RNA sequence: GGAGCGGUAGUUCAGUCGGUUAGAAUACCUGCCUGUCACGCAGGGGGUCGCGGGUUCGAGUCCCGUCCGUUCC
């Protein structure tokens, strides 16, 4: 009754051995006077044989797929084995079959997978409802256990690297503003909330306070804000803080564990160092601050290129993209990638086609002039087709941006891979948004960089933080920053963000307070693991590699929540649903 | 939010441009088949055509309300 071996793993060393298997019957092929079975559990499909004589072979005629089976047989060596199979150079000789529990036929198949078939794709809405079933897939089974050995690894890693791994709150104190949390009713006294944390960032540095070197923790994060992009309510983060690092410092440990990481679950070996660049170059080479480095369509300035030049647009404009495709595109195609730039934010999208001597179409007219210079920057060649985006150097470039991006679409770029990247150097503040103070583009207790220090209060601008972004394929799967120890600093970073004692006591209270105890020089880093397995397992969204994740809506089809409550189960929380 | 788009066997869908017995494929079921592995062959069952009302000699098809899915902004 106890198996011996999973189904899925046995193999020509086995052969000769008495056996029990226990799991799922994938298929049958009743050949009448013989009867195959596809023998299946998460490590693989063997074949089970049943002949007439056997007691088992009754059984394997009423069996049916997705049914639960005890087998009981000898491991042979198949006549002609099955090449596409793990366990094709083998078979059990049933010398028995039992029914653990039969099976109706699923909504769906899933069992293509586990022969190496290229599994369909059954609509979302029907694997969610059915997630139960959808999880007996490979694809799904794979990733969920790739995730495991990636969390494992982080783990064996960074506790290696004496990283302490401790346990953050769920029941938290709403904040006033920014991202919009869940809320949890205090029963024991109406209008009194807990709240579900949008991460740990302040118990991980209070627990650098605490005198705990390194800290980290597979959190939980909540936010109830628009499951817009690939969201879902409530994901999950490697965090971590570390003190008495410089950037560097963090960096460094982040990429080395990276590295194990995906060494550890993919078998992959990313090459070392992580390249970086500045927000600065990220924004000029390519118009964006999460860079897709899997191909290079890089974005040049040439606005200086048109100073002397008619053409009011090109040289009436701070800045001037050029992006150069090869291939003249079709009016359709420019016209799509125009709504691109359009929609990032543009006035418009120009281009021209390279012909040998000179410009044809869209603006070439006033390209010509320019020409050889315009050719050097560009390195474009006869038959390219020149697009430019004119405007505010960085409404420029992220509109010149987006359509590199469509653009390696309507290309082919086959874009595979890896491309890690840090993304350093962020300015410290940013700034569009007609209430006209600075905005801090990170965090609040983002430190300012100790150089530009003194231009805090001289020159908000040039003032570079000591954050980084971690990014994948053009996506941001990390983020961090040294973080500021010092209250009088912080103090002078409130001073810029219009920043009182009253928010800032409402807001970081108890933290700004810690501050005054000694807290020592730190800062960390997120990981948003979600992603990061999505990218290292190709799946399009975060869900296919979470256990049950939630729809498009934050709904949950197979259990049905968000859901309503009995009335007198809300009042004993003293709360009202108020609307009509 | 805006529109489109879709809803018809278990699934995927077709039912042509209003009158073809709403069918295919696949799935399921039964029969036969002793080396199959997408076994094969034969046959069988399975339809609230999203719901409501409307247009019409005739509605799965068209109108409208409304519901649900889905895609680009």
């Amino acid at each position: 009754m106890r198996r011996t071996h999973y189904a899925g793993s046995l193999r020509e060393t086995h052969v000769g051995e008495e056996v029990v298997l226990e799991g799922w019957v994938n298929r049958r092929r009743d050949l009448g006077g013989l009867i195959f079975l596809d023998l299946r559990d998460r490590e693989g499909l063997v074949q089970l044989v049943a002949h007439p004589a056997s007691p088992a072979y009754a059984t394997a005629e009423r069996v049916r797929p997705e049914w639960v089976v005890r087998a009981k047989g000898l491991v042979r060596l198949r006549p002609e084995p099955n090449p596409r199979l793990a366990t094709g150079r083998v078979e059990v000789e049933l010398s028995a079959l039992e029914v653990l529990a039969e099976a109706k036929t699923p909504p769906f198949p899933v069992d293509a997978g586990w022969r190496g078939e290229e599994e369909k794709e059954a609509s979302e809405e029907l694997r969610l409802k059915y997630r139960y079933l959808d999880l007996r897939r490979r694809r799904m089974q794979e990733n969920l256990r790739l995730r495991h050995r990636v969390i494992k690894a982080i783990w064996d890693f960074l506790d290696r690297e004496g990283f302490v791994q401790v346990e953050t709150p769920f029941l938290t104190k709403s904040t006033p503003e920014g991202a919009r949390d869940f809320l949890v009713p205090y029963r024991h006294e109406p209008g009194l909330f807990y709240a579900l944390p949008q991460s740990p960032q302040l118990f991980k540095q209070m627990l650098m306070v605490a005198g705990l070197d390194r800290y980290f923790q597979i959190a939980r994060c909540f936010r109830d804000e628009d499951l817009r992009a690939d969201r879902q309510p409530d994901f999950t983060q490697l965090d971590l803080e570390m003190s008495f690092v410089e950037v560097e410092d963090v960096l460094e440990l982040n990429e080395r564990l990276m590295a194990h990481v995906f060494r550890e679950a993919l078998g992959v070996e990313l090459p070392l160092p992580f390249p970086r660049l500045s927000y600065e170059e990220a924004m000029e080479r390519y118009g964006s601050d999460k860079p897709d480095l899997r191909f290079g369509l890089e974005l040049k300035e040439v606005g200086p290129l048109f100073r002397q030049s008619g053409f009011r647009v090109f040289q009436e404009a701070e800045s001037v993209k050029a992006l150069a495709l090869p291939k003249a595109l079709s009016r359709k195609e420019v016209a799509e990638l125009e709504e691109v730039a359009k929609r990032h934010k543009a006035q418009g999208l120009a281009w021209a086609r390279v012909e040998e001597g000179g410009f044809s179409g869209g603006v070439a007219k006033f390209l010509e002039p320019v020409r050889e210079a315009l050719l050097q920057a560009t390195e474009a060649r006869p038959g390219d087709t020149l697009l430019f985006v004119a405007g505010p150097r960085k409404v420029a470039a992220t509109a010149l941006g987006a359509v590199r991006l469509r653009a390696a679409d309507l290309l082919g770029l086959k874009r595979e891979g890896f491309r890690f990247l840090w993304v350093v150097d962020f300015p410290l503040l940013e700034w569009d948004e007609e209430e006209e103070a600075w905005t801090y583009m990170h965090h609040p207790f983002t430190s300012p960089h100790p150089e530009d220090l003194p231009l805090l209060e001289k020159d908000p601008g040039r003032v570079r933080a000591l954050a980084y972004d971690l990014v994948l394929n053009g996506v941001e799967v990390g983020g961090g920053s040294i973080r500021i120890h010092d209250p009088r600093l912080q103090a002078r970073v409130f001073r810029l963000l219009g920043i009182g004692e009253e928010e800032q006591r409402e807001k970081f209270g108890f933290f700004l307070e810690a501050l005054e105890y000694g807290a020592p020089p730190h800062g960390g880093i997120a990981w948003g693991l979600d992603r990061l397995l999505a990218l290292m397992t190709g799946s399009p969204s975060i869900r296919e590699v979470i256990a049950f994740p939630k729809n498009k809506e934050g709904k949950d089809p197979l259990t049905g929540a968000p859901s309503p409550v009995p009335e007198e189960q809300l009042r004993e929380l003293g709360l009202m649903v108020v609307r009509p």
